[PDB]
């Protein structure tokens, strides 16, 4: 009797009563259940969340909040509201006192609900205090508060409303009025006050808006609203993304992490360091939030299928009152929106604990590589440090998203299948079976399927390969008219590409079979057994629409559990290699004394004392005992033997190596230059400036002593020219020319020199030498160490200090050492000695698929999904089936049927998946022949004029997204997309108000699609552009740590690197944002249609037959996944689609004149005897440029040798061009043995001449199919040709005599043999005219005489037009054509041209 005497003195008023609360046509709770649960409820809400709110404040405060009028007004009502709550209290005194007896209840509850009262006024006050603008706990205690208060304001009104109820009016009036202030509160609660006074953030001009977002608009994402809305109207760009929040920039992350990573270590000084240990206890407590809203989450998910239930029953069952079915949806719809709810939430905050791990990493890992010993980085190689950014510190990002999982799923596991156990017996293990058994066959295929992706690839490397070397060889291709070879060969390498794509297409065909019919395979399994088991088990809406609800929530858990534990294990080697990499041991720094240039302890600013040093522990030490001293401002030299220790000394001195034992001192700034420069990305002035001021007077000084003026005019911008990705253009020489100009540009103290003029010559040597570091140097009066092997200016130097195998051998001035002649006596002597993509895409994509495929595809595919809807609707009149002599009839046909309509369905997947991949290999195939072919016939302009980065980029990466994205991605959006019309023809054929709902919703509120995937797609592509840049400044600054550590910028590169991650990032959190705004939208939708369906269907109770609700609402379900997977699935189409625009782009760019026109075919006069004819030609570049050709009238008969000479741009190699007309004849013509030859089909004329050019390339492939890709010609042709190369005996001392394999361009051959191989080439293929542009220059005097010979002997038949300008290898030849200014000058035989001291002897005399 505690809890009903509690209600009264009496025990009158029952606490619970079905009889007045469920069981009734009004329900209302009795007053026992009001006046206790109601008012508890939130009290103790409000209680329970004090302690660890209050906990949290005083661990997070924002600063401080003025008191406004809104928080005025808040407190002033929360007091009122506790005196309101405590004036019932007192009345009940009164009654007391009056000796009216009144129960406990109405004498402890207003007590505590007016001290909880108190409690959120003082909680808003320090609310205030630490300065939240939006109260999440408050806005939430408000709506518990008002919903309960609600309640009793129902109760209250109904029983007022009664002409015969006794009245409490003073009770009543005091309840009145706090609704009315609780329901104030709750409306002011929604707003946000000022922001703190202490807001840092003034300066900044572009702040994350979820800094000062509401409750309401931070739970929803709406802040994210207007970037989205603005990414569609108009580009977004790196200048439009926000400011990270602080607590995520690297530098309030990074710091924390280095500093458990080294409080770790100390305690560890045995037991290694555990970096999961350091990670744990740095991001745990951000990640616990993601364990309890996960948690939630998977518990509020099982309340669908179980509303669903009483939904059903309620559906049923024809004597429960109307508002039951409301109550249920209500709950439903509630239940579905807390779920979406805390869901994104705990995904937010997985995401944003992934972003900050990974700051986090690449911080510590770039912080560490600048204090990592010599022998730990040589350990490894830069690649894999670069890695540990790369692939390392990604592994972690992604696997925050996962690592919840190995917790989540196997408790959704478990609880459906008891759930399922509860629902329809044991049978539910012939539908786990099935599922169980699914993944080991899908992980299987996966494997099989990525050895089929590999073995594709690695095939596909081979016509790469082959394009990147074609198109380099354009012109010489064109030129001998071999265009159709490669062509071919070619498509026989797309032939095997292409079966392989075959078989993956089988493979995908079997996966999504799989993945499509595997709901309805395990029903079927299940009812098959539950129905045939006994005669008794009768299916049930109930049983079959609440299996199938469940089926769909275990099948995820299940399917994603091994790409979860896969990532784990992934994730383990990684948290090894970067442990290990963290845990190295770093430089000492006090073993090097650095001193300030102030102090006067000793005249000398490098001082040593018997130090020696090695580059690792075990190694042997290098430098033995060295001492030695360098006195302030002395130019000192070390010069010896290579390779005994001389170019260590610099390094020893900078700290790099280990210091075994000694005692060495070094005063003021260090500035040092090593043997191998170090060059960033940037431009060479800021190089020289190293991040200082420019001081406009003393950077020309610099410059001009170092001698790169000279240097900085060959270049296009001059010093502001930026050398670009790893050095454009700049030489040896130049590198040592800059890495010297910064160092003296720094103005440093001492000056270590690791011999910056190895890589340059003597002249401008001796210039620097004199200008910038000799006695009238530049720094003449700082301190120099010179280590050099140069001898001619090492006279001048003060002292000179001679090595010897790590060991000083004597020391001192040149005139010294010549007097005693010691080491260096030797060391003279030997030493010395945008918008959306058209639609017409996607027309010609089907196109190029076919037709015939596309409708094929889309009849099976909506023969698919009149099936499984048939099946589905049969399934609910089956459910729908009634109970007689307790068992239910036509079992068997309504089994047999199901299962007829579920092979049907299977077999159904099965052909639309093959026929849709086999037409994507068709067009694939077809794309990519007229691809080709279009480059193949297009001018030797379009490919000058076209870099070639974009013709290899397009038929690599284009045709790959083309081959083997595309058709999956329309698999998954036909999927999808009719998924989402099936659920909603359900919804509309059972509840036809359904489609009163769609439209007000579906499309309208559905174009939420249309800026998340216009801004996504721009904040992704930054993402990128912004991620690529962090690595290579790690690459760059792991080159050149040393010289970073010995001027002292460690600061500025650390600051560098932590600004490019906060670049990425910058771009980062918007895409994880956006992802979360779209998924609250879509599911929002869902859950929204869910509720109309259950509503409506609770409309037509009495018409429905409680088989079409369960389907209805079963569908209404999946809706919203089916959304999410659209939307995804929509925008990954249309960012992918254009590859088939660009593949197609030169589909119409203007091509060469037609290859192969055989309405005029000539006869077979051939080149042979060597005939030359010119009638008024003229040719151009291009016709806006000048006529580099001018009316050239000739006409000679065969057999003669001519040679052609001009100056610089005379319009010699144009005339080369022009000869075999691959530049189109604007004017005049060309004609050869009586046929216009401006006028045939180049192919039919191509082959019927010959070139070559200087350096004619060769290609990848046997030397029989360099020779001839034809093979026409007989091998014993082939041994002529190389015995009239003079290689017969060489090239049968290869291992191969006839098909060894030719590298590209000739490189298995040496570059002479390589011109060998060229002149080889050039004979073989029986010709007669042959030109050495310029190459007469670049043939050495030996090969160039075989050649000569040959002209003599071999070609001595043949016609050589050539150009020489070394042309007294041609002088010989019988007449020369002079020309200049693009036209001709003269003619004659050189003779004459000799006699008559002309412009070709004024060359000649040159
Ligand atoms: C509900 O209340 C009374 C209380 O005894 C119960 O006997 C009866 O079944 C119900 N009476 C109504 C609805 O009048
Ligand atoms: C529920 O309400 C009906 C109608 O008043 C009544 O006949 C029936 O006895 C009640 N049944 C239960 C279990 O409360």
């Amino acid at each position: 009797m505690a809890l009903r005497d509690f209600c009264s003195v009496d025990g009158s008023d029952l606490f619970w009563e079905w009889n007045v609360t469920w069981n009734t046509s009004n329900p209302d709770f009795t007053k026992c259940f009001q006046n206790t649960v109601l008012v508890w409820v939130p009290c103790s809400y409000l209680w329970v969340c004090f302690p660890f709110y209050f906990l949290y404040l005083s661990h997070h405060d924002r600063g401080y909040i003025q008191m406004t009028h809104l928080n005025k007004a808040k407190t002033a009502l929360g007091f009122l509201l506790w005196i309101v709550c405590w004036a019932d209290l007192f009345y009940s005194f009164w009654e007391r006192s009056m000796g009216k007896l009144l129960a406990p209840v109405f004498l402890v509850s207003p007590t505590l609900l007016g001290i909880t009262m108190l409690l959120a006024t003082f909680l808003i006050q320090i609310e205030r205090r630490r300065g939240v603008q939006s109260s999440g706990i408050m806005l939430t205690f408000w709506l518990i508060a008002l919903l309960c208060a609600l309640a009793i304001l129902r109760s209250k009104i109904m029983t007022a409303l009664k002409e015969d109820a006794r009245v409490d009016v003073f009770r009543d009036v005091t309840f009145y009025i706090y609704f009315s202030l609780v329901l104030i509160q709750l409306v002011l609660s929604c707003f946000s006050d000022r922001s703190p006074l202490f807001s840092e953030t003034i300066n900044d001009p572009n702040p994350c808006p979820e800094s000062s977002a509401s409750f309401l608009s931070r739970i929803t994402f709406w802040w994210i609203t207007g970037m989205m809305v603005q990414g569609y109207r108009q580009p977004l760009e790196s200048t439009d993304l926000w400011s990270l929040n602080k607590e995520d920039t690297s530098e309030q992350v990074v710091p924390v992490l280095v500093k458990n990573w080294k409080k770790e270590c100390a305690k560890s000084r045995e037991r290694d360091p555990s970096l999961f240990k350091v990670l744990y206890k740095t991001f745990g407590p951000y990640f616990l939030m993601s364990f309890l809203f996960k948690a939630v989450h998977d518990l509020m998910m099982f309340a669908g299928p179980e509303i669903l239930k009483l939904l059903i029953n309620f559906v049923n069952d024809k004597k429960a009152p109307e508002w039951q079915g409301y109550f249920y949806t209500a709950l439903l719809f509630i239940s579905a929106c807390l779920q979406t709810l805390v869901l994104h939430q705990y995904f937010h905050i997985c995401f944003v604990s992934g972003m900050r791990i990974k700051t986090a990493v690449i911080g510590a890992v770039y912080r560490k590589a600048l204090v990592i010993t010599n022998a730990a980085r040589k350990s490894s190689t830069v690649g894999e440090i670069v890695n540990l950014m790369s692939v390392d510190a990604q592994r972690f990002m992604d696997l925050a998203t996962y690592i919840n999982m190995i917790w989540s799923a196997p408790l959704q596991v478990i609880l459906a299948l008891y759930l399922l156990w509860l629902n329809l017996g044991p049978s539910v293990l012939a539908g786990v079976a099935v599922m169980v058994l699914m993944v080991p066959l899908n992980a299987v295929m996966a494997m099989k399927t990525k050895t089929y992706q590999v073995a594709h690839m690695k095939s596909k490397d081979n016509r790469i390969k082959l394009m990147n070397e074609i198109l380099n060889g354009i012109k010489v291709l064109k030129l001998y008219a071999w265009e159709l070879a490669f062509k071919d060969k070619v498509l026989a390498i797309r032939q095997e590409e292409l079966k392989v794509l075959k078989k993956s297409a089988y493979l995908a065909a079997v996966g999504t079979f799989t993945w499509v019919c595997t709901p309805f395979l395990v029903a079927l399994s299940t009812f098959a057994v539950y129905v045939t088991v006994d005669e008794n088990n009768i299916l049930d809406a109930q049983k079959a629409f609440v299996s199938l609800a469940l089926f769909n929530i275990l099948r995820f858990p299940l399917n994603i559990l091994p790409m979860v534990i896969s990532s784990i294990v992934q994730a383990s080697v990684s948290l090894k290699r970067l442990r290990v990499f963290l845990s190295h041991e770093d430089l000492d720094p006090d073993s090097i004394q650095r001193r300030p240039i102030k102090d006067a302890g000793a005249t000398n600013s490098i001082t040593v004392k018997n130090a020696t040093f090695t580059w690792a522990r075990n190694d042997p030490p290098t430098l033995h005992g060295i001492t030695f001293s360098v006195p302030e401002g002395s130019l000192v030299a070390v010069v010896g033997q290579v390779g005994c220790g001389k170019s260590s000394l610099l390094s020893a001195l900078l700290a790099e190596m280990d210091k075994v034992e000694g005692h060495v001192t070094v005063k003021g700034s260090v500035a040092y230059v090593p043997q191998q420069a170090w060059i960033q990305n940037i431009s060479l002035r800021e190089n020289i400036l190293f991040g200082r001021q420019l001081q406009e007077r003393y950077y020309k000084a610099v410059v001009e002593a170092c001698a790169l003026l000279p240097d900085l005019e060959i270049l296009p911008s001059g010093d502001r020219t930026e050398i670009g990705e790893k050095g454009v253009n700049l030489s040896g020489g130049q590198k040592q020319r800059v890495s010297l100009a910064r160092a003296v540009y720094c103005d440093s103290d001492v000056y270590l020199l690791d011999d910056p003029l190895s890589a340059v010559d003597a002249h401008v040597g001796k210039h620097i030498f004199e200008n910038v570091i000799g006695p009238k140097g530049l720094l003449k009066n700082k301190t120099r160490l010179l280590v050099t092997h140069a001898i001619s200016y090492l006279p001048q130097m003060d002292v000179i200090i001679v090595m010897s195998g790590g060991k000083i051998s004597e020391m001192g001035s040149y005139q010294e050492l010549l007097a005693r002649d010691g080491a260096f006596a030797e060391f003279l002597r030997t030493y010395a000695s945008t918008g959306q993509v058209k639609l017409s895409v996607y027309w010609d994509y089907m196109k190029a698929i076919g037709l015939f495929i596309s409708f094929l595809s889309i009849f099976l595919f909506l023969c698919n999904h009149v099936a499984s809807l048939v099946s589905n609707y049969w399934l609910s009149l089956w459910t729908d089936d009634p109970i007689v002599n307790g068992t239910q009839e036509h079992t068997q046909v309504r089994l047999s049927v199901y299962g007829a309509l579920g092979i049907s369905q299977g077999i159904t997947v099965f052909g639309y998946s093959m026929a849709v991949s086999i037409g994507g290999i068709f067009a694939s195939r077809r794309l990519h022949l007229d691809l080709l072919h279009n480059v193949l016939r297009s001018p030797i302009s379009f490919f000058e004029r076209t870099p070639s980065g974009n013709l290899v980029n397009r038929f690599s990466k284009e045709l790959d997204t083309v081959d083997s994205m595309i058709p999956q991605v329309i698999k998954m959006f036909m999927g999808s997309l009719f998924n989402v019309i099936g659920a909603c023809i359900i919804i509309l054929l059972a509840t036809p108000m359904a489609a009163v709902i769609i439209p007000p919703l579906g499309l309208i509120y559905f174009f939420v699609q249309r800026f998340y995937v216009a801004s996504s797609r721009q904040l992704k592509r930054l993402e990128s552009v912004s991620r690529s840049p962090v690595y290579s400044h790690f690459n760059e600054t792991l080159l050149g740590v040393s010289v970073i550590r010995a001027f002292e910028e460690q600061e500025r590169f650390i600051r560098q690197s932590d600004l490019k991650v906060d670049e990425n990032q910058k771009a980062y959190y918007p895409s994880i944002v956006a992802n979360r705004w779209l998924a609250v939208r879509l599911e929002c939708v869902g859950n929204c249609i869910v509720l109309f369906a259950s509503l409506f269907a609770v409309i037509s109770r009495h018409s429905l037959s409680a088989g079409l609700v369960g389907l209805s609402v079963s569908y209404s379900l999946q809706v919203t996944t089916y959304l999410n997977w659209l939307v995804r699935m929509s925008s990954e189409m249309e960012t992918n689609i254009v590859a088939v625009e660009r593949l197609k782009e030169y589909s119409e760019t203007e091509k060469e004149a037609p290859w192969q026109i055989q309405d005029m075919a000539p006869p077979k006069d051939w080149p042979q005897v060597g005939r030359v004819e010119f009638r008024d030609y003229g040719l151009r570049y291009r016709e806006d440029l000048d006529l580099v050709l001018k009316h050239i009238n000739v006409t000679i008969d065969g057999g003669e040798k001519v040679g052609i000479v001009g100056r610089t741009g005379a319009g010699k190699s144009s005339l080369t061009l022009g000869l075999f007309r691959i530049k189109e004849s604007a004017e005049g013509e060309i004609i050869i043995d009586d046929i216009n030859i401006a006028k045939i089909g180049l192919h039919d004329l191509r082959f019927k001449i010959t070139i070559i050019p200087q350096d004619p390339v060769l290609f990848s492939g046997s030397l029989r199919m360099n020779l001839d890709p034809f093979s026409q010609y007989s091998d014993e042709e082939v041994w002529t040709s190389l015995e009239l190369a003079h290689l017969k005996g060489f090239v049968s001392a290869l291992p191969d005599k006839l098909n060894h394999e030719c590298a590209e361009g000739g490189e298995n051959l040496s570059v002479g043999q390589r011109q060998l191989v060229c002149l080889a080439r050039a004979l073989l293929r029986k010709t007669k005219i042959l030109v050495l542009d310029e190459a007469t220059a670049a043939v050495d005097l030996e090969t160039d005489d075989l050649i000569q010979s040959t002209i003599r002997t071999q070609f001595d038949d043949c016609t050589v037009l050539t150009i020489a300008h070394r042309l007294n290898t041609i002088m010989d030849y019988t007449r020369v054509i002079v020309l200049d200014k693009g036209e001709i000058q003269e003619w004659g035989s050189p003779s004459d041209l000799l006699q008559q001291r002309g412009l070709f002897y004024s060359m000649a005399k040159d």
